[PDB]
């Protein structure tokens, strides 16, 4: 009589990773892509060859800068013009073009020069997302609901849709990022009467914090914060500037000019700064860093808190101006919900279950997860055709 419908997707189409999942048997699966990895790079990369998209493309970004695109979400829905446009320009190693006061990345693929609108960007990457789930569910998949940030505009909401359509996919709906984390914890199945919730979203380059009231499962944006400037790469760069200094002192060596010993250093810190985050203490060691000489080191998770205190300190600026912004006090906040891979950070959670006086903070879904958690949960939900009974 009726064919069975394929399952809907939910897509977290971040700025720098992407994540997808799919709610069956009562339950979300996050889903992993063929390198085993449950979350993607949003980047793609030009060849004379190839295009490759996610992890492919981020591991080649070395020696390949100017035809590796990333960072497609911070051009989206905008005019050339921007002022948020042309600061990002000076910090990419791609070309941004001018064509009709609208953005475009220009590359040198398969012997051509090509230009492409963000929107073109992301639709690859969203291909990328469809196939991850594909290959998991055996079978094609039409429907899928994208998350973006509380704070875009129209025009910003119409290119992600563009972006959808170009990829293939039927979009159910865009859906607000801290919204989607709320849904994933189940914030809007507590029944009757209004609760108070906090998004606290620390990511690889920026630091969002929301307030959204919440009542008989409506949801109603109250008030957004944040820090454009702050973020993983931060905490990051910090390492990098401090094993620059023990390099100098323990070898009279300065290797600040070698592009490949920096990058080496910055990819160990970035994983030992990972490692800290689950131990009190990490290893660092990098063969032939510069000069033949070996770099056999470690950090103490007590020098990479001070290392890191101003920055970490900082994130409680905006959640003070949501709070006053949203007309609240931090005791009226029911629920606090840590979105983003640095939420992992034990000292982050710790200084903002101090701000909320030992309050319990939701991190059993993994931070890096949770929108597309709760973008699975809305997309099966927008599917159902169930008839009422008599
Ligand atoms: N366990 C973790 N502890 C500390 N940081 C982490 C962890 N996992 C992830 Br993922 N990150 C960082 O999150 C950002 C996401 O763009 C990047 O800067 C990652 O380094
Ligand atoms: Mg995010």
């Amino acid at each position: 009589g009726s064919m069975a419908k394929a399952a809907a997707i939910g897509i977290d189409l971040g700025t720098t990773y992407s994540c997808v999942g799919v709610f069956q048997h009562g339950k979300v699966e996050i889903i992993a892509n063929d390198q085993g990895n449950r979350t993607t790079p949003s980047y793609v990369a030009f060849t004379d060859t190839e295009r490759l998209i996610g992890d492919a493309a981020k591991n080649q970004v070395a020696l390949n800068p100017q035809n590796t695109v990333f960072d497609a979400k911070r051009l989206i829905g905008r005019k050339f013009g921007d002022p948020v446009v042309q600061s990002d320009m000076k910090h990419w190693p791609f070309q941004v073009i001018n064509d009709g006061d609208k953005p475009k990345v220009q590359v040198s693929y398969k012997g051509e020069t090509k230009a492409f609108y963000p929107e073109e960007i992301s639709s690859m990457v969203l291909t990328k997302m469809k196939e991850i789930a594909e290959a998991y569910l055996g079978y094609p998949v039409t429907n899928a609901v994208i998350t973006v940030p509380a704070y875009f505009n129209d025009s910003q909401r119409q290119a992600t849709k563009d972006a959808g359509v170009i990829a293939g996919l039927n979009v159910l709906r865009i859906i607000n990022e801290p919204t989607a984390a709320a849904i994933a914890y189940g914030l809007d199945r507590t029944g009757k009467g209004e609760r108070n919730v906090l998004i606290f979203d620390l990511g690889g380059g920026t630091f969002d914090v929301s307030i959204l009231t919440i009542d008989d499962g409506i949801f109603e944006v109250k008030a957004t914060a944040g820090d454009t400037h702050l973020g993983g790469e931060d905490f990051d760069n910090r390492l990098v500037n401090h094993f620059v200094e023990e390099f100098k002192r323990k070898h009279k060596k300065d290797i600040s000019q070698n592009k490949r010993a920096v990058r080496r250093l910055r990819t160990a810190c970035e994983r030992a700064k990972r490692t800290l985050s689950s131990s009190t203490q990490a290893s660092l060691e990098i063969d032939s860093l510069f000069e033949g000489i070996d770099f056999y080191t470690s950090i103490t998770r007590a020098r990479f808190e001070e290392l890191c205190s101003d920055l970490f300190r900082s994130t409680l600026e905006p959640v003070e101006k949501a709070l006053r912004d949203a007309k609240l006090d931090k005791a009226q906040i029911h629920d606090l919900v840590l979105v983003g891979g640095s939420t992992r950070i034990p000292k982050v959670q710790k200084l903002l279950q101090d701000f909320f006086n030992g309050r319990d903070l939701n991190k059993s879904i993994n931070p890096d997860e949770a929108v597309a958690y709760g973008a699975a949960v809305q997309a099966a939900i927008l599917i159902k055709s169930t008839r009422a009974a008599a």
